[PDB]
């Protein structure tokens, strides 16, 4: 039993389930007929224009059934379709792309009993990924929305909850305007990616793309 | 002409083309009959036992020509299959998997010009991503080799050459006897994998599988 699981109960309106409340949400992509993944902005770290890939569920599923276990193949394989659909989003915009399977900050260790523990009272672990680009960060590659993040050959930093020490880096909070600029060409080259040969060649029909309609 | 790409010939006896001579390969993995990839042990970082995946080539192309461009949806979908595949030897042996597409070592800024470089004299630019296990830092997962890395919970430091601060992690050499074991039970896990009822269910005939034997 070196690798646990949190066992756990959130609220139906943990930021967690109640996904797109922080208004940052893009699309819903379901694979092959069955597993639904959400993508978003990152509502904490504009950065890179980052995104979060998160996968929700499994056909009519609930979104905390896919929380705090084992994900099999299927559901890893589903995620990393819709990260390869989502780069050429940043092809697209003239960004070098970059992304990054981690989950740190649900995951924990405990050195007395050396037991790795999955989920946290505060963040359910969930599969998911993050994915950014990189160029220069005082360029506008969105109109009136800079790139940030650090120049081309550092290292971006993710930011992790629990740290040894202190970094060089921190997470920069979204300006509401440009959020919402980020948000609409994110979904328009997104939808202009669906109609592309390149996207029925490569996928067929195994993936079907439904943009987020702002609320 | 904001990103470039460098234009370089690289010697047939450079790292990047003969990709073996480290000795540290475990498989090459073709993907619908015609991308090939290549997952090797990280010859520098034992650290968590990270696995390097890298796209060699398609068809009959040399290695070369994958270098120093833009890749097409194809080639990166390919290389997240690829992945996927691998998670499942990191599950097997009871470690959490993360994993990075990165670029940062072939990637370099000139602030002057606002120019995003890709590609170097000393490293080309390839298609490729760096994988690693998560668990108690202490404990052999593969007997004979403590998994190492920090301690789950924070974050896992891939080392970029560039740096504007010194950092604490750094990568650790391979021991001879250490890399043996390490690559022995990647080589087993995999061919305990591949073509099982669930690899079959899930990749069918998409990925082709050839374990790497030394002589
Ligand atoms: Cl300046």
């Amino acid at each position: 039993g070196k690798k646990e699981f949190l066992k756990h109960e959130y609220s139906p309106g943990h930021w967690s389930i109640d996904y797109t409340r922080a208004g940052t949400s893009i699309a819903v992509i379901t694979v092959r007929n069955k597993y639904h993944y959400s993508v978003i902005l990152n509502p904490t770290d504009c950065r890179g224009y980052r995104i979060i890939i998160r996968y929700l569920n499994e056909g009519d599923s609930t979104l905390s059934s896919a929380f705090n276990r084992p994900y099999t193949v299927s559901e890893q394989r589903g995620l990393n379709d819709v990260a390869s659909l989502m780069t050429q989003v940043y092809e697209k915009l003239g960004l070098i792309v970059q992304f990054s399977q981690l989950g740190n900050n649900s995951q924990s260790f405990d050195k007395g009993t050396g037991v790795t523990l999955i989920g946290s009272e505060e963040e359910p672990s969930m599969l998911h990924l993050h994915m950014w680009g990189r160029g220069d960060p005082d360029m506008e590659y969105i109109a009136g929305v800079p790139l940030r993040g650090p120049e081309p050959g550092l290292m971006f930093d993710l930011i992790a909850k629990n740290k040894t020490h202190p970094i060089n880096q921190h997470a920069i909070k979204w300006n509401e305007e440009e959020l919402k600029a980020c948000l609409a060409m994110f979904k328009l080259k997104l939808a202009e990616y669906v109609n592309s040969p390149e996207f029925t060649e490569e996928f067929g029909d195994t993936l079907k793309v439904t943009i987020h309609d702002k609320k």
